[PDB]
Protein backbone atom coordinates (compact mmCIF):
# COMPACT_ATOMS: atom_id res chain seq x y z
CA UNK A 1 0.00 0.00 0.00
CA UNK A 2 1.03 3.42 -1.18
CA UNK A 3 -1.59 5.41 0.40
CA UNK A 4 -1.45 7.77 -2.89
CA UNK A 5 -4.38 8.49 -5.26
CA UNK A 6 -3.84 9.80 -8.55
CA UNK A 7 -6.63 12.16 -10.46
CA UNK A 8 -5.76 12.21 -13.95
CA UNK A 9 -7.17 14.93 -16.12
CA UNK A 10 -5.90 16.18 -19.85
CA UNK A 11 -4.60 19.90 -20.23
CA UNK A 12 -6.44 19.57 -23.40
CA UNK A 13 -9.09 21.61 -24.12
CA UNK A 14 -8.26 23.90 -21.57
CA UNK A 15 -11.45 25.53 -21.62
CA UNK A 16 -13.00 22.61 -20.09
CA UNK A 17 -10.05 23.48 -17.18
CA UNK A 18 -12.28 26.01 -15.07
CA UNK A 19 -12.80 27.18 -11.76
CA UNK A 20 -15.85 24.88 -11.14
CA UNK A 21 -13.37 21.98 -12.31
CA UNK A 22 -10.29 23.58 -9.83
CA UNK A 23 -12.78 23.30 -7.51
CA UNK A 24 -14.05 19.75 -7.36
CA UNK A 25 -10.08 18.64 -7.51
CA UNK A 26 -9.97 21.27 -4.15
CA UNK A 27 -12.52 19.07 -2.55
CA UNK A 28 -10.94 15.48 -4.04
CA UNK A 29 -8.02 16.38 -2.15
CA UNK A 30 -9.25 17.56 0.94
CA UNK A 31 -11.56 14.72 1.40
CA UNK A 32 -8.95 11.67 0.34
CA UNK A 33 -6.48 13.86 2.68
CA UNK A 34 -9.47 13.82 5.49
CA UNK A 35 -9.33 10.03 5.17
CA UNK A 36 -5.12 10.06 5.26
CA UNK A 37 -4.98 9.70 1.48
CA UNK A 38 -2.80 11.60 -0.51
CA UNK A 39 -3.56 13.27 -3.89
CA UNK A 40 -1.07 13.09 -6.35
CA UNK A 41 -1.98 14.93 -9.77
CA UNK A 42 -1.04 14.09 -13.05
CA UNK A 43 -2.33 16.54 -15.66
CA UNK A 44 -1.87 15.24 -19.26
CA UNK A 45 1.14 16.99 -21.43
CA UNK A 46 -0.69 18.32 -24.42
CA UNK A 47 -1.26 15.37 -26.72
CA UNK A 48 -3.52 12.62 -24.36
CA UNK A 49 -0.59 10.15 -24.88
CA UNK A 50 -0.95 9.59 -21.11
CA UNK A 51 2.69 8.33 -20.75
CA UNK A 52 2.89 9.62 -16.66
CA UNK A 53 -0.35 7.57 -16.00
CA UNK A 54 0.71 4.53 -17.62
CA UNK A 55 4.60 5.19 -15.39
CA UNK A 56 2.07 5.22 -12.42
CA UNK A 57 0.35 2.28 -13.27
CA UNK A 58 3.59 0.32 -13.85
CA UNK A 59 5.76 1.61 -11.30
CA UNK A 60 2.41 1.35 -8.61
CA UNK A 61 3.42 4.62 -7.22
CA UNK A 62 -0.14 4.70 -6.44
CA UNK A 63 -2.91 2.90 -5.55
CA UNK A 64 -6.18 3.72 -7.41
CA UNK A 65 -6.96 6.16 -10.07
CA UNK A 66 -9.61 8.90 -10.36
CA UNK A 67 -9.79 9.68 -14.13
CA UNK A 68 -11.78 13.12 -14.94
CA UNK A 69 -12.96 14.22 -18.53
CA UNK A 70 -14.68 10.78 -20.13
CA UNK A 71 -14.88 10.22 -23.35
CA UNK A 72 -17.37 7.79 -25.03
CA UNK A 73 -14.56 5.85 -26.32
CA UNK A 74 -11.80 6.39 -23.76
CA UNK A 75 -8.06 5.01 -24.37
CA UNK A 76 -7.04 5.43 -20.79
CA UNK A 77 -10.14 3.60 -19.23
CA UNK A 78 -9.54 0.71 -21.49
CA UNK A 79 -5.86 0.89 -20.56
CA UNK A 80 -6.54 0.64 -17.15
CA UNK A 81 -9.43 -2.14 -17.24
CA UNK A 82 -7.03 -4.18 -19.31
CA UNK A 83 -4.31 -3.90 -16.72
CA UNK A 84 -6.69 -4.47 -13.71
CA UNK A 85 -5.53 -1.71 -11.75
CA UNK A 86 -8.28 0.01 -9.40
CA UNK A 87 -10.23 3.41 -11.47
CA UNK A 88 -13.18 5.52 -10.72
CA UNK A 89 -14.23 6.88 -13.58
CA UNK A 90 -15.78 10.74 -13.35
CA UNK A 91 -18.15 10.17 -16.18
CA UNK A 92 -19.30 7.05 -18.72
CA UNK A 93 -17.42 5.54 -21.74
CA UNK A 94 -18.24 2.56 -23.88
CA UNK A 95 -16.46 -0.41 -22.31
CA UNK A 96 -16.32 -4.19 -22.94
CA UNK A 97 -17.23 -5.01 -19.25
CA UNK A 98 -18.65 -3.21 -15.66
CA UNK A 99 -16.18 -0.42 -14.06
CA UNK A 100 -16.84 2.31 -11.36
CA UNK A 101 -18.49 5.30 -12.38
CA UNK A 102 -19.81 8.38 -10.95
CA UNK A 103 -21.42 10.54 -12.88
CA UNK A 104 -25.11 12.96 -13.32
CA UNK A 105 -28.06 11.73 -15.52
CA UNK A 106 -27.45 14.53 -18.12
CA UNK A 107 -29.85 12.60 -20.15
CA UNK A 108 -32.16 13.47 -17.72
CA UNK A 109 -31.16 17.01 -17.38
CA UNK A 110 -31.82 18.09 -21.10
CA UNK A 111 -34.90 16.00 -21.23
CA UNK A 112 -36.23 18.04 -18.00
CA UNK A 113 -35.40 20.74 -19.56
CA UNK A 114 -37.15 19.70 -22.95
CA UNK A 115 -40.37 18.48 -21.14
CA UNK A 116 -40.68 21.86 -18.91
CA UNK A 117 -40.86 24.02 -22.68
CA UNK A 118 -42.99 21.63 -24.24
CA UNK A 119 -45.86 21.91 -21.18
CA UNK A 120 -44.95 26.42 -21.37
CA UNK A 121 -46.65 25.56 -25.10
CA UNK A 122 -42.74 25.82 -26.89
CA UNK A 123 -41.91 23.79 -29.90
CA UNK A 124 -39.70 25.96 -31.95
CA UNK A 125 -36.76 25.05 -29.29
CA UNK A 126 -33.06 25.38 -30.33
CA UNK A 127 -29.89 23.88 -27.97
CA UNK A 128 -26.30 24.75 -28.18
CA UNK A 129 -23.83 22.08 -27.44
CA UNK A 130 -20.27 22.37 -26.20
CA UNK A 131 -18.15 21.28 -28.97
CA UNK A 132 -15.75 18.88 -27.20
CA UNK A 133 -15.82 15.12 -26.89
CA UNK A 134 -17.07 14.75 -23.42
CA UNK A 135 -19.85 11.65 -22.68
CA UNK A 136 -21.99 14.53 -20.87
CA UNK A 137 -22.04 16.52 -23.93
CA UNK A 138 -23.49 13.62 -25.83
CA UNK A 139 -25.35 12.61 -23.44
CA UNK A 140 -27.33 16.13 -23.20
CA UNK A 141 -27.57 16.42 -26.65
CA UNK A 142 -28.67 13.10 -27.01
CA UNK A 143 -31.50 13.88 -24.36
CA UNK A 144 -32.42 17.13 -26.40
CA UNK A 145 -32.72 14.99 -29.48
CA UNK A 146 -34.62 12.18 -27.93
CA UNK A 147 -36.82 13.72 -26.20
CA UNK A 148 -37.86 16.66 -29.29
CA UNK A 149 -38.17 12.86 -31.08
CA UNK A 150 -40.68 11.99 -28.72
CA UNK A 151 -43.89 14.26 -28.89
CA UNK A 152 -43.06 14.21 -32.90
CA UNK A 153 -41.11 17.17 -33.57
CA UNK A 154 -38.50 17.53 -36.18
CA UNK A 155 -36.43 19.92 -35.12
CA UNK A 156 -35.45 23.15 -37.75
CA UNK A 157 -32.06 23.29 -39.10
CA UNK A 158 -29.78 25.41 -37.32
CA UNK A 159 -31.94 24.70 -34.10
CA UNK A 160 -29.02 22.55 -33.06
CA UNK A 161 -26.21 24.59 -32.53
CA UNK A 162 -22.19 23.80 -31.83
CA UNK A 163 -20.44 26.23 -30.06
CA UNK A 164 -17.06 26.41 -28.46
CA UNK A 165 -18.37 26.53 -24.58
CA UNK A 166 -17.43 30.36 -23.27
CA UNK A 167 -19.56 33.84 -23.48
CA UNK A 168 -18.43 34.55 -26.90
CA UNK A 169 -19.45 30.91 -27.40
CA UNK A 170 -22.94 31.32 -26.58
CA UNK A 171 -23.57 35.18 -27.90
CA UNK A 172 -22.73 34.02 -31.94
CA UNK A 173 -24.72 30.73 -31.25
CA UNK A 174 -27.62 33.24 -29.86
CA UNK A 175 -26.43 35.57 -33.46
CA UNK A 176 -27.13 32.90 -35.45
CA UNK A 177 -30.41 31.20 -33.88
CA UNK A 178 -32.01 34.82 -34.59
CA UNK A 179 -30.94 35.38 -37.86
CA UNK A 180 -32.67 31.97 -38.99
CA UNK A 181 -35.58 32.63 -41.21
CA UNK A 182 -37.83 31.29 -38.51
CA UNK A 183 -36.14 31.63 -35.02
CA UNK A 184 -36.94 29.78 -32.03
CA UNK A 185 -38.84 30.46 -28.98
CA UNK A 186 -37.06 29.12 -26.66
CA UNK A 187 -33.25 28.04 -26.08
CA UNK A 188 -31.61 25.17 -23.97
CA UNK A 189 -27.83 25.66 -23.51
CA UNK A 190 -25.64 22.95 -22.00
CA UNK A 191 -23.38 24.78 -19.87
CA UNK A 192 -23.94 28.37 -17.48
CA UNK A 193 -20.86 29.88 -19.78
CA UNK A 194 -22.93 29.63 -23.03
CA UNK A 195 -26.07 30.47 -20.76
CA UNK A 196 -24.60 33.83 -19.98
CA UNK A 197 -23.55 34.26 -24.00
CA UNK A 198 -26.93 33.20 -24.81
CA UNK A 199 -28.36 35.07 -22.16
CA UNK A 200 -26.58 38.29 -22.89
CA UNK A 201 -27.17 38.85 -26.79
CA UNK A 202 -30.82 37.80 -26.16
CA UNK A 203 -30.53 41.28 -23.34
CA UNK A 204 -28.92 43.55 -25.56
CA UNK A 205 -31.34 42.79 -28.45
CA UNK A 206 -34.40 42.97 -25.41
CA UNK A 207 -35.67 39.35 -26.23
CA UNK A 208 -34.99 38.13 -22.26
CA UNK A 209 -37.41 38.11 -19.86
CA UNK A 210 -40.95 38.91 -20.59
CA UNK A 211 -42.88 38.28 -23.71
CA UNK A 212 -39.24 37.11 -25.45
CA UNK A 213 -37.49 34.46 -26.18
CA UNK A 214 -37.41 31.54 -23.10
CA UNK A 215 -34.09 30.17 -21.87
CA UNK A 216 -33.21 27.56 -20.01
CA UNK A 217 -29.13 26.79 -18.61
CA UNK A 218 -27.16 23.74 -17.23
CA UNK A 219 -25.88 25.23 -14.42
CA UNK A 220 -27.93 28.47 -13.96
CA UNK A 221 -25.62 31.39 -14.96
CA UNK A 222 -21.89 32.09 -14.11
CA UNK A 223 -21.23 33.43 -10.13
CA UNK A 224 -19.93 36.39 -12.12
CA UNK A 225 -22.55 37.06 -14.79
CA UNK A 226 -23.30 40.51 -15.55
CA UNK A 227 -27.19 39.82 -16.19
CA UNK A 228 -29.50 40.68 -13.10
CA UNK A 229 -32.00 38.16 -14.62
CA UNK A 230 -32.89 34.87 -12.58
CA UNK A 231 -32.21 32.37 -15.32
CA UNK A 232 -33.97 29.13 -14.95
CA UNK A 233 -31.31 26.59 -14.40
CA UNK A 234 -31.03 22.90 -14.42
CA UNK A 235 -29.15 22.01 -11.23
CA UNK A 236 -26.88 19.31 -10.61
CA UNK A 237 -24.87 19.30 -7.16
CA UNK A 238 -22.48 21.36 -5.48
CA UNK A 239 -18.48 21.03 -5.25
CA UNK A 240 -18.13 19.95 -1.89
CA UNK A 241 -20.93 17.35 -2.39
CA UNK A 242 -19.43 15.40 -5.26
CA UNK A 243 -15.97 16.01 -3.64
CA UNK A 244 -17.31 13.62 -0.94
CA UNK A 245 -18.63 11.41 -2.48
CA UNK A 246 -15.93 10.14 -4.58
CA UNK A 247 -13.56 9.40 -1.75
CA UNK A 248 -16.13 7.60 -0.09
CA UNK A 249 -16.02 5.61 -3.14
CA UNK A 250 -12.33 5.03 -3.89
CA UNK A 251 -11.67 4.08 -0.06
CA UNK A 252 -14.98 1.65 -0.61
CA UNK A 253 -12.98 0.34 -4.04
CA UNK A 254 -9.92 0.01 -1.82
CA UNK A 255 -12.13 -2.31 0.35
CA UNK A 256 -12.17 -4.23 -2.85
CA UNK A 257 -15.62 -4.17 -3.96
CA UNK A 258 -16.85 -5.29 -7.34
CA UNK A 259 -16.97 -2.44 -9.24
CA UNK A 260 -20.38 -3.26 -10.61
CA UNK A 261 -21.75 -1.63 -7.69
CA UNK A 262 -19.50 1.56 -7.51
CA UNK A 263 -22.05 2.71 -9.99
CA UNK A 264 -23.89 6.42 -8.74
CA UNK A 265 -25.79 8.32 -10.52
CA UNK A 266 -27.19 11.42 -9.12
CA UNK A 267 -29.71 13.23 -10.75
CA UNK A 268 -30.40 16.87 -11.79
CA UNK A 269 -33.48 19.13 -10.17
CA UNK A 270 -35.04 21.99 -12.45
CA UNK A 271 -35.24 25.19 -10.43
CA UNK A 272 -36.34 28.49 -10.43
CA UNK A 273 -35.98 31.34 -12.79
CA UNK A 274 -37.94 34.43 -14.26
CA UNK A 275 -36.74 33.00 -17.83
CA UNK A 276 -39.19 30.12 -18.64
CA UNK A 277 -42.39 31.56 -19.78
CA UNK A 278 -45.38 30.64 -22.14
CA UNK A 279 -45.50 30.63 -25.48
CA UNK A 280 -46.15 34.15 -27.11
CA UNK B 1 14.52 11.02 -1.06
CA UNK B 2 10.63 10.55 -1.84
CA UNK B 3 10.67 12.54 -5.14
CA UNK B 4 6.94 14.06 -4.77
CA UNK B 5 6.91 17.55 -4.64
CA UNK B 6 3.67 19.09 -2.86
CA UNK B 7 2.38 22.52 -4.24
CA UNK B 8 -0.14 23.70 -1.46
CA UNK B 9 -2.73 26.36 -1.93
CA UNK B 10 -6.17 27.94 0.10
CA UNK B 11 -9.16 26.59 -1.03
CA UNK B 12 -10.46 30.60 0.34
CA UNK B 13 -10.53 33.03 -1.48
CA UNK B 14 -12.34 30.79 -3.90
CA UNK B 15 -12.78 33.47 -6.65
CA UNK B 16 -8.58 33.53 -6.96
CA UNK B 17 -8.75 29.87 -7.70
CA UNK B 18 -9.66 30.31 -10.85
CA UNK B 19 -9.02 28.70 -14.69
CA UNK B 20 -5.32 30.55 -15.33
CA UNK B 21 -4.66 29.33 -11.90
CA UNK B 22 -5.67 25.20 -12.69
CA UNK B 23 -3.25 25.94 -15.23
CA UNK B 24 -0.37 26.92 -13.59
CA UNK B 25 -1.14 23.52 -11.61
CA UNK B 26 -1.16 22.28 -14.90
CA UNK B 27 1.97 23.00 -16.13
CA UNK B 28 4.39 22.57 -12.85
CA UNK B 29 2.91 19.46 -12.74
CA UNK B 30 4.00 18.57 -16.00
CA UNK B 31 7.21 20.36 -15.90
CA UNK B 32 8.01 18.41 -12.95
CA UNK B 33 6.77 15.41 -14.17
CA UNK B 34 9.52 15.88 -17.75
CA UNK B 35 11.87 15.42 -14.92
CA UNK B 36 10.15 12.90 -12.99
CA UNK B 37 9.04 14.07 -9.77
CA UNK B 38 5.49 13.53 -8.62
CA UNK B 39 2.88 16.41 -8.11
CA UNK B 40 1.30 15.96 -4.66
CA UNK B 41 -1.16 18.59 -4.46
CA UNK B 42 -2.51 19.49 -1.13
CA UNK B 43 -6.09 22.16 -0.88
CA UNK B 44 -6.04 23.75 2.38
CA UNK B 45 -9.42 23.39 4.22
CA UNK B 46 -11.30 26.07 4.71
CA UNK B 47 -9.55 27.36 7.06
CA UNK B 48 -5.99 28.28 6.79
CA UNK B 49 -5.34 25.62 9.07
CA UNK B 50 -2.89 23.77 6.49
CA UNK B 51 -2.93 20.28 8.65
CA UNK B 52 -2.41 18.49 5.85
CA UNK B 53 1.24 20.48 4.74
CA UNK B 54 2.33 19.86 8.71
CA UNK B 55 1.64 16.56 8.59
CA UNK B 56 3.28 16.18 4.96
CA UNK B 57 6.49 18.00 6.39
CA UNK B 58 6.30 16.10 10.04
CA UNK B 59 6.11 12.86 7.93
CA UNK B 60 8.29 13.35 4.90
CA UNK B 61 6.33 12.36 2.37
CA UNK B 62 7.33 14.98 0.41
CA UNK B 63 11.23 16.29 -0.74
CA UNK B 64 10.07 19.95 -1.33
CA UNK B 65 7.13 22.55 -1.27
CA UNK B 66 5.65 24.86 -3.63
CA UNK B 67 3.72 28.19 -1.66
CA UNK B 68 0.78 29.51 -3.99
CA UNK B 69 -0.85 32.86 -2.83
CA UNK B 70 1.69 34.28 -0.55
CA UNK B 71 0.55 36.81 1.52
CA UNK B 72 2.65 39.73 3.28
CA UNK B 73 2.55 37.88 6.67
CA UNK B 74 2.51 34.30 5.69
CA UNK B 75 2.09 31.78 8.47
CA UNK B 76 3.30 28.89 6.14
CA UNK B 77 6.58 30.13 4.98
CA UNK B 78 6.98 31.20 8.69
CA UNK B 79 6.28 27.24 9.92
CA UNK B 80 8.85 26.10 7.13
CA UNK B 81 11.36 28.36 7.35
CA UNK B 82 11.53 27.38 10.94
CA UNK B 83 11.49 24.23 10.43
CA UNK B 84 13.94 24.15 7.53
CA UNK B 85 12.33 21.82 5.03
CA UNK B 86 12.72 22.84 1.41
CA UNK B 87 10.32 25.48 -0.52
CA UNK B 88 10.05 27.98 -2.94
CA UNK B 89 7.13 30.46 -2.62
CA UNK B 90 5.82 31.61 -5.85
CA UNK B 91 5.24 35.62 -4.38
CA UNK B 92 6.63 37.51 -1.76
CA UNK B 93 6.57 37.55 1.83
CA UNK B 94 8.02 39.27 5.09
CA UNK B 95 10.13 36.90 6.29
CA UNK B 96 13.84 36.97 8.83
CA UNK B 97 16.02 35.59 6.93
CA UNK B 98 16.51 35.06 2.81
CA UNK B 99 14.20 32.35 0.98
CA UNK B 100 13.44 30.76 -2.11
CA UNK B 101 11.06 33.09 -4.06
CA UNK B 102 9.63 33.57 -7.95
CA UNK B 103 7.32 36.19 -8.26
CA UNK B 104 6.80 38.99 -10.92
CA UNK B 105 7.56 42.74 -10.05
CA UNK B 106 4.05 43.73 -9.47
CA UNK B 107 4.81 47.81 -7.77
CA UNK B 108 6.71 48.17 -11.64
CA UNK B 109 3.44 47.04 -13.43
CA UNK B 110 1.57 49.06 -11.66
CA UNK B 111 3.95 51.94 -12.50
CA UNK B 112 4.31 51.18 -15.48
CA UNK B 113 0.37 51.83 -16.34
CA UNK B 114 0.83 54.87 -14.04
CA UNK B 115 3.86 56.35 -16.03
CA UNK B 116 1.96 55.81 -19.45
CA UNK B 117 -1.01 57.68 -18.29
CA UNK B 118 0.97 60.55 -17.16
CA UNK B 119 2.85 60.58 -19.95
CA UNK B 120 -0.47 60.88 -21.89
CA UNK B 121 -1.41 63.78 -20.23
CA UNK B 122 -3.94 62.08 -17.34
CA UNK B 123 -3.96 63.45 -13.69
CA UNK B 124 -7.27 61.96 -12.22
CA UNK B 125 -5.81 58.31 -12.37
CA UNK B 126 -7.94 56.14 -10.68
CA UNK B 127 -6.77 52.53 -9.54
CA UNK B 128 -9.01 49.25 -9.00
CA UNK B 129 -7.61 47.08 -6.71
CA UNK B 130 -8.21 43.39 -5.41
CA UNK B 131 -10.11 42.78 -2.23
CA UNK B 132 -7.95 40.60 -1.04
CA UNK B 133 -4.48 39.91 1.19
CA UNK B 134 -2.13 38.26 -1.21
CA UNK B 135 1.36 39.61 -1.87
CA UNK B 136 1.03 40.79 -5.46
CA UNK B 137 -2.15 42.74 -4.49
CA UNK B 138 -0.77 45.57 -2.06
CA UNK B 139 2.10 45.73 -4.63
CA UNK B 140 0.53 46.76 -7.24
CA UNK B 141 -1.51 48.96 -4.92
CA UNK B 142 1.87 50.22 -3.69
CA UNK B 143 2.84 50.64 -7.31
CA UNK B 144 0.04 53.26 -7.86
CA UNK B 145 0.35 55.43 -4.72
CA UNK B 146 3.92 55.69 -4.83
CA UNK B 147 4.34 56.75 -8.22
CA UNK B 148 0.96 59.37 -8.57
CA UNK B 149 3.46 60.75 -5.27
CA UNK B 150 6.33 61.19 -7.31
CA UNK B 151 5.26 63.95 -9.81
CA UNK B 152 3.08 65.38 -6.96
CA UNK B 153 -0.18 63.99 -6.78
CA UNK B 154 -2.85 63.56 -4.04
CA UNK B 155 -4.95 61.07 -5.71
CA UNK B 156 -8.63 61.96 -5.03
CA UNK B 157 -10.88 60.24 -2.41
CA UNK B 158 -13.19 57.24 -4.11
CA UNK B 159 -10.27 56.74 -6.45
CA UNK B 160 -8.75 54.29 -5.15
CA UNK B 161 -11.56 51.39 -5.07
CA UNK B 162 -11.17 48.03 -3.60
CA UNK B 163 -13.65 45.42 -5.16
CA UNK B 164 -14.13 41.68 -5.02
CA UNK B 165 -12.03 40.44 -8.26
CA UNK B 166 -14.79 39.42 -10.73
CA UNK B 167 -16.51 41.16 -13.47
CA UNK B 168 -19.52 42.25 -11.38
CA UNK B 169 -16.34 43.58 -9.09
CA UNK B 170 -15.15 45.79 -11.95
CA UNK B 171 -18.37 47.13 -13.41
CA UNK B 172 -19.81 48.21 -9.91
CA UNK B 173 -16.04 50.04 -9.01
CA UNK B 174 -16.29 51.60 -12.09
CA UNK B 175 -19.94 52.58 -12.03
CA UNK B 176 -18.94 54.56 -8.59
CA UNK B 177 -16.18 55.97 -10.09
CA UNK B 178 -18.35 57.69 -13.03
CA UNK B 179 -20.69 58.58 -9.74
CA UNK B 180 -18.02 61.03 -7.68
CA UNK B 181 -17.89 64.47 -8.12
CA UNK B 182 -15.10 64.97 -10.24
CA UNK B 183 -14.95 61.24 -11.99
CA UNK B 184 -11.19 60.20 -13.03
CA UNK B 185 -10.19 60.58 -17.13
CA UNK B 186 -8.46 57.23 -16.71
CA UNK B 187 -8.92 53.61 -15.15
CA UNK B 188 -5.85 51.26 -13.87
CA UNK B 189 -7.40 47.64 -13.02
CA UNK B 190 -5.15 45.34 -11.16
CA UNK B 191 -6.48 42.16 -12.75
CA UNK B 192 -8.27 41.12 -15.93
CA UNK B 193 -11.55 40.12 -14.18
CA UNK B 194 -11.92 43.69 -13.19
CA UNK B 195 -10.66 44.47 -15.97
CA UNK B 196 -13.83 43.49 -18.33
CA UNK B 197 -16.28 44.71 -15.41
CA UNK B 198 -14.89 48.10 -16.08
CA UNK B 199 -14.37 47.82 -19.47
CA UNK B 200 -17.90 46.69 -19.64
CA UNK B 201 -19.91 49.50 -17.64
CA UNK B 202 -17.80 52.08 -19.10
CA UNK B 203 -18.92 50.86 -22.46
CA UNK B 204 -22.57 50.74 -21.54
CA UNK B 205 -22.42 54.59 -21.06
CA UNK B 206 -20.59 55.02 -24.05
CA UNK B 207 -17.37 56.13 -22.21
CA UNK B 208 -14.93 53.35 -23.54
CA UNK B 209 -12.21 54.25 -26.37
CA UNK B 210 -12.38 57.75 -28.24
CA UNK B 211 -12.69 61.05 -26.57
CA UNK B 212 -14.11 58.63 -23.07
CA UNK B 213 -12.00 57.87 -19.95
CA UNK B 214 -8.73 55.77 -20.68
CA UNK B 215 -8.33 51.99 -19.71
CA UNK B 216 -5.35 50.12 -18.69
CA UNK B 217 -5.70 46.27 -17.30
CA UNK B 218 -3.20 43.48 -15.96
CA UNK B 219 -3.42 41.07 -17.93
CA UNK B 220 -5.75 42.48 -20.65
CA UNK B 221 -9.15 41.47 -21.29
CA UNK B 222 -10.33 37.80 -20.32
CA UNK B 223 -9.79 35.51 -23.01
CA UNK B 224 -13.90 34.86 -22.95
CA UNK B 225 -14.72 38.88 -22.72
CA UNK B 226 -17.91 39.77 -24.57
CA UNK B 227 -15.99 43.54 -25.68
CA UNK B 228 -14.44 43.96 -29.03
CA UNK B 229 -11.99 46.32 -28.13
CA UNK B 230 -8.21 46.35 -27.52
CA UNK B 231 -7.68 47.28 -23.94
CA UNK B 232 -4.14 48.10 -22.97
CA UNK B 233 -2.50 45.79 -21.09
CA UNK B 234 0.18 44.81 -18.56
CA UNK B 235 1.21 41.81 -20.39
CA UNK B 236 3.06 39.17 -17.74
CA UNK B 237 3.98 35.84 -19.14
CA UNK B 238 2.40 32.76 -20.03
CA UNK B 239 1.96 29.71 -18.09
CA UNK B 240 3.90 27.08 -19.72
CA UNK B 241 6.41 29.44 -19.55
CA UNK B 242 6.35 29.88 -15.46
CA UNK B 243 5.63 26.16 -15.31
CA UNK B 244 8.42 25.52 -16.49
CA UNK B 245 11.10 28.08 -14.40
CA UNK B 246 9.39 26.57 -11.41
CA UNK B 247 10.65 23.08 -11.57
CA UNK B 248 13.69 24.50 -13.10
CA UNK B 249 14.05 25.92 -9.68
CA UNK B 250 12.55 23.08 -7.06
CA UNK B 251 15.45 20.43 -8.93
CA UNK B 252 18.28 23.43 -8.21
CA UNK B 253 16.94 23.57 -4.82
CA UNK B 254 16.98 19.96 -4.04
CA UNK B 255 20.49 20.18 -5.56
CA UNK B 256 20.93 22.00 -2.23
CA UNK B 257 21.74 25.27 -3.31
CA UNK B 258 21.43 28.79 -1.25
CA UNK B 259 18.33 30.20 -1.36
CA UNK B 260 19.90 33.67 -1.04
CA UNK B 261 20.19 33.12 -5.20
CA UNK B 262 17.20 31.22 -6.17
CA UNK B 263 15.07 34.44 -6.44
CA UNK B 264 13.95 34.91 -9.75
CA UNK B 265 12.08 38.21 -10.72
CA UNK B 266 10.54 38.44 -14.09
CA UNK B 267 9.38 42.32 -15.19
CA UNK B 268 5.92 42.61 -16.76
CA UNK B 269 5.58 45.01 -19.92
CA UNK B 270 3.54 47.17 -21.43
CA UNK B 271 0.97 45.66 -23.69
CA UNK B 272 -0.83 47.71 -27.12
CA UNK B 273 -4.31 48.89 -27.14
CA UNK B 274 -6.92 50.74 -28.53
CA UNK B 275 -7.92 52.47 -24.67
CA UNK B 276 -4.95 54.31 -23.75
CA UNK B 277 -5.30 57.90 -25.18
CA UNK B 278 -4.22 61.26 -25.17
CA UNK B 279 -6.50 63.07 -22.17
CA UNK B 280 -8.84 65.53 -23.30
Amino acid sequence: RTDAIALAYPSRPRVLNNSTFLEMISWIGIELGKRGLDLLLIPDEPGEKYQSLIHLVETRRVDALIVAHTQPEDFRLQYLQKQNFPFLALGRSHLPKPYAWFDFDNHAGASLAVKRLLELGHQRIAFVSTDARISYVDQRLQGYVQTMSEAGLMPLAGYLQKADPTRPGGYLAASRLLALEVPPTAIITDCNMLGDGVASALDKAGLLGGEGISLIAYDGLPDDSLLDIAVTPIVQNTRTSVGKQIASMICDLLGGKDPKELQVLWQPEIGEGETDGVNR
